[PDB]
């Protein structure tokens, strides 16, 4: 048997071989399949979600490291964080790795993700059970406008709104979503830009990623004149620096540096 | 073997179990080459990629991503040149690096060798915002082995040698004047990051002062990504930074994907690869 990934957005496929089903069915909210990838290949165990891959094995550091270290080294000092939608686990296990954070909530729409992510990925789902997280099943939306202003330092969007992440956010506070890839959608990225920008945060970024397969994120800060391309923390001046296998301070400097036909997002 | 409404499967030995796919509109061309299997046609029109080529199988070019590759090769080599005047490209058949290195008013003549002429005659067909270039009275365009030809080339002949390809590297460094820029198609960080490392060290070695993988951002590459190693004869120059900024050039503007800080970003590689380039 094959997957086969389709975008709407025609004509073209991506297929992985299927050495073994895992998981396979509806759940409250979505259709999860879970199966691990030829043996031969580098993929290791595959995740998608409604048919569209979310996480691989093998790749999976890539969009963790880089949602988790570009915005908490962009923060001056990030103490509460929250996560929206992150039920593998992977961009929590990257948070947890700063020695500043004290507390991290994330809330996943869909209990199921994260059980499947327990029993299949557990280099990935080890965090959820960390005693600086508190992990809970529901929607984000209605998690954020049940929040006080001012509770978080960063939220990190891996997935009124957005009225919301900036009112719970501390007046330094970084917001950072995951992006569509300015390829497939670079008119829904403008106007994601625009509209964040509106909504009253003061400094929108797009930071691009280099997968081996195929995205990137928005990093916005509340406050202006805070230069969100040059890391404010620096990563290699932490413990950890050289347990990541993709992103440090050239990385992120790097990655807000866009090909000229979608420079104008930044 | 394709037909119109069948599917192109894109499949890579070095990486088991996968396969990209698209679907064909228009079969433009099927057939064995004298050196190779050429396959050219039109893809889905609500797709956004075009006319596509394959030689053996292996996607080549496409109308939507074309400007990318020719770009990071064109200027990365170009702009890390003083005084770039006498220019040779291995390979590039479809015309698309000729046409960025033309772009540059410092180039005086350019050599383009491709072992295909069906290629060459093909783009000239079916690409034709690709191949332009191939008709430029400053191009010398020849059907050939690009290893007899830089064999048989004289020493110090080129400021600039671009390999755009599917003791070659003696002949390279020896053709090369003294501050020569070579530059070639590179593999991937992800799917080949042994042979980079072995071809970065020998080539160091062979004789050239230094050596720097750049890395490009495609739409797609079923094999994980494509790089350039931009590598200098002459000691003490960082092609890391454009020693002669586009910004500069009145055609720096039409320009789609490169600049200078595309060129710089482009040597910030992922940890697990920096190595490399140090
Ligand atoms: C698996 S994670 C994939 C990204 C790579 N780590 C995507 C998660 O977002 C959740 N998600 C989607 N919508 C919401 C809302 N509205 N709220 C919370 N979580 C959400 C969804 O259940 C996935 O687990
Ligand atoms: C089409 S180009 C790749 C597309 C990026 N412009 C690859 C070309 O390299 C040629 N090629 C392969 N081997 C050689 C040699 N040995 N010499 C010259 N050209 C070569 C081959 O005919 C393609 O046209
Ligand atoms: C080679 O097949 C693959 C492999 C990985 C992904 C993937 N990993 C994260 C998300 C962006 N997509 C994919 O879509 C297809
Ligand atoms: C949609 O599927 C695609 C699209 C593009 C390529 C491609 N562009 C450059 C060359 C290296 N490969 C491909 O292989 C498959």
């Amino acid at each position: 048997g094959w997957f086969r990934e389709e975008n709407d957005q025609p004509g073209q496929a991506m297929s992985l071989r299927v050495e073994k089903v895992l998981y396979d069915a509806p759940t409250k909210f979505q259709h999860l399949t879970i199966f691990e990838s030829d043996p031969k290949g580098p993929w290791g165990t595959v995740m998608a979600l409604d048919g569209c891959i979310q996480v691989t094995d093998y790749d999976e550091f890539v969009y963790h490291e880089v949602l988790g270290h570009t915005s908490l080294c962009s923060h001056p000092k990030p103490e509460r964080v929250l996560i929206i939608g992150g039920g593998d686990g992977g961009v929590l296990r990257e948070v947890l790795r700063h020695g500043t954070v004290e507390h991290c909530d994330l809330v996943d729409i869909d209990g199921e993700v994260m059980e499947q992510s327990k029993q299949h990925f557990p280099q990935i789902s080890r965090s959820l059970a960390d005693p600086r997280a508190t992990v809970r099943v529901g929607d984000g939306l209605a998690f954020v406008r049940q929040t006080p202003d001012n509770t978080y330092d960063v939220v990190i969007i891996d997935t009124a709104f957005y009225k919301d992440v900036l009112r719970i956010l501390k007046p330094d506070g970084i917001c950072c979503n995951q992006g569509e890839s300015i390829w497939l959608d670079l008119e829904l990225i403008e106007k994601m830009s625009r509209f964040i920008r509106e909504t009253g945060f003061a400094s929108v970024q797009y930071a691009l990623m280099h997968v081996p397969t195929y995205i990137g994120t928005l990093v916005c800060s509340k406050k202006a004149g805070v230069d969100v391309t040059k890391p404010l923390r620096p990563v290699e001046d932490m413990p950890f620096a050289k347990d990541l296998k993709y992103y440090d301070s050239e990385m992120h400097k790097a990655s807000f540096a866009l090909p000229r036909f979608a420079r104008h997002i930044n």
